[PDB]
């Protein structure tokens, strides 16, 4: 029943960077922009003026108007403002800005702006504004869906993650006349070591409604691919810190190996800060996880929706195996890190699931199953006597954010230097 609004779709494919669109637009990547080994639409940006990528538009699709909508989306992931150099410096990100006309994204410190100029230097600006100050952030770090709107009759709009944030009014504006190229540059940044991930870029014709951007937001999200805490794919043989979205405060950690021993959360994780700049909750604590191959003939190190695996916790610098003896009293089974010669029949088969819905990105949950194949449960969390245990539970199973969790590895954009 439709039509293909998209005039710019910059996609990986074929061993290239290219315009999927009609108009194959010519795209020019400068020298020194750095490309993800594991999912190359995943590009990142340094603070260089060889660090870039410029499109060169066909001229039919040049904005040039005073009353056509259009709308943007992409991807982006922002390293957390470290230093008091990052205040008060807003920088461009994507310019299509001539003669002061026209539109761009530009960044600040927890700020994602978009401002549009007529040819009578007339300006508005939809603004995302993110805290630093905040003790598990949604957006600091890790993959946001960004989509711009904009109506000449009446707003422009920025939603994240599919949801408005912001929308200002746009119709006093006149003739709009943009760039004849799209940069892809940090520009303006005083921060040396500034960076961004950038993927997924494209432009439309209209004024994208709410119903479409969903739609974006859900395919362009990959939920056949687990993704780790920063929004990256999931992968095995990676060292994971464990992060429990119920008790987000708590971390992993383990009383005694074997048996008689048992995982549990404990608290506070304590904070990681710079004066005036952030002040969040440290997130490499506890026992590290590893997710072992078991079931899945791919021959890739990506866990995909549905694979079965094991679970493996790192104490002292030895792997265990993450397991229980389903057979004791009670629906709540007991977590324990056993030897692995010595797991023996006791279950430890894992079915790794994504979860896509309307909160935080990238959680993942965790069904434990017997050596039959019967799911024992999800792996949350029972306070017994004041210890808050970790358990596979089938009655997370019949109905939560307790057995939702989240595998955060070692980020340079997050900045925190590990205890140990």
């Amino acid at each position: 029943s439709h039509m293909d609004t998209s005039i710019l779709n910059l996609r990986y494919e074929s061993n290239h960077l290219i315009d999927l669109s009609r108009y194959a637009s010519k795209i020019n990547i400068g020298s020194k922009v750095n490309f993800d080994p594991i999912d190359k639409n995943q590009i990142q940006l340094f603070n260089l003026e060889s660090s870039k990528i410029e499109v060169i538009l066909k001229n039919a699709i040049v904005y040039n108007s005073m009353y056509e909508n259009f709308s943007t989306s992409f991807w982006i992931r922002i390293p957390k403002y470290f230093n008091s150099i990052s205040l008060n410096n807003e920088y461009t990100i994507i310019n299509c800005m001539e003669n002061n006309s026209g539109w761009k994204v530009s960044l600040n410190y927890g700020e994602i702006i978009w401002t549009l100029q007529d040819t009578q230097e007339i300006k508005q600006r939809v603004v995302f504004k993110y805290s630093q100050m905040i003790n598990i952030s949604d957006y600091i770090n890790r993959w946001i869906f960004v989509t711009i709107t904009n109506n000449r009759l009446n707003n422009s709009k920025i939603y994240i993650n599919g949801r408005l944030i912001d929308q200002k009014p746009i119709s006093n504006l006149g003739n709009i006349h943009a760039s004849n190229n799209i940069m892809f540059k940090l520009d303006g940044c005083r921060d040396t070591h500034r960076y961004i991930w950038i993927k997924y870029f494209n432009l439309f014709d209209k004024e994208l409604n709410e119903k479409e951007i969903k739609d974006l937001y859900d395919n362009q999200s990959n939920s056949g691919i687990l993704k780790d805490f920063w929004g990256d794919y999931l992968q095995y043989d990676k060292p994971y810190y464990m992060l429990n979205l119920y008790d987000p405060n708590k971390y992993v950690d383990v009383n005694n190996v074997g048996i008689r021993g048992y995982m549990y959360l404990k608290g506070p994780r304590g904070s990681v800060m710079t004066t005036n700049i952030y002040l969040n909750s440290s997130l490499y604590r506890g026992t590290k996880f590893i997710i072992k191959k078991y079931a899945s003939g791919n021959k890739d190190n990506i866990v995909r929706n549905n694979d079965r695996v094991y679970i493996n916790v790192v104490v002292k610098n030895k792997e265990y195996r993450l397991a229980t003896n389903a057979s004791q009293a009670g629906v709540e089974k007991i977590l324990s890190a056993l030897e692995i010669p010595d797991v023996g029949n006791l279950s430890q088969v894992v079915v790794m699931k994504s979860k896509n819905d309307q909160g935080i990105t990238n959680k993942c949950k965790m069904n434990l199953q017997d050596n039959n194949g019967n799911d024992i449960g999800f792996i949350g969390f029972k306070q017994f006597n004041n210890i808050a245990k970790l358990v596979a539970s089938n009655w997370y199973n019949r109905q939560t954010l307790g057995c939702s969790w989240e595998f955060i590895p070692v980020d340079d954009g997050w900045g925190e230097r590990p205890l140990q």
